[PDB]
């Protein structure tokens, strides 16, 4: 008469209806094809379950006390060193890591609640590596250091750099090697509205907004260079970012 409990990370746990003589509850779960089991001092499905892979790697599922978060770990066959770790947090975002022989992270894939991703690969012991942000319709590529992620789009002599600091703060910059005052793009970043305003020949030409929904929109200014015109258009493909940089 166990009770099924729904968990973050698309998993379920069965918890015993009543406790044992020690006051503890039995837990069972099946993850992929793997049977895991454990015992808990709570009655709600939280606690620790363990099992093994067919190749003898140890597996542990840890469910936080309030059911808000789950962690699914795989270890070497003696249980000592991590091989992989997936944490699903209470917003249903996830972080999935792989580790090298010394337990150092070598890959980290972050999936946000909206499905956009940050993919960090080839991570070295200094926390540097390759980076990709996977948006709806397009990807942005660049690098990771312990200070920031920098994602880069090039168009003509313009380079657009989207920075995500180690703290998560976004900033964007634009650099153009065009020397002609008539055509050279410059830009200013407004952190309060997450907006990059591009200027050419001393007039504002467009606002690129990096939204909290992990989209980018573009809106043009009137020929006066002071009032926005029309309405902002959501970028759907990388070509449209490049178009905004022409």
């Amino acid at each position: 008469n166990s009770v099924s409990v729904d968990l973050p990370g698309s998993m379920k746990v069965l918890v015993s209806k009543s406790s044992n003589a020690d006051g503890k509850y039995d837990l069972i779960a099946t993850v992929d094809a793997l049977e895991l089991s454990g015992t808990s001092d709570k009655n709600n499905g939280s606690g620790v379950l363990e099992g093994v892979k067919a190749d003898a790697s140890k597996v542990k599922l840890t469910i936080s006390d309030d059911l808000g978060q789950t962690t699914l770990e795989v270890f070497k066959s003696d249980g000592s060193t991590l091989v992989s770790k997936k944490v699903t947090s209470k917003d249903k975002s996830s972080g999935e890591e792989k580790f090298n022989e010394k337990g150092e992270v070598s890959e980290k894939i972050i999936t946000r609640a909206d499905g956009t991703r940050l993919e960090y690969t080839g991570i070295k012991s200094d926390g540097s590596g390759k980076a990709k942000e996977v948006l709806k319709g397009y990807v942005l590529e660049g690098t990771l250091t312990a200070e920031k992620t920098t994602l880069v789009v090039k168009e003509g002599t313009v380079t657009l750099s989207k920075n995500i600091s180690k703290s998560g703060a976004v900033s964007v910059e634009l650099n153009d090697t065009d020397s002609s005052a008539a055509t050279k793009k410059t830009a200013a970043w407004n952190s309060g509205t997450s907006t990059l305003t591009i200027t050419v020949n001393s007039k504002k030409t467009k606002d690129l907004v990096f939204t909290s929904s992990n989209t980018i929109t573009v809106q043009q200014y009137d020929s006066n260079g002071t009032s926005l015109e029309g309405s902002a258009v959501e970028i759907t493909k990388l070509d449209e970012i490049k178009n905004a940089l022409k």
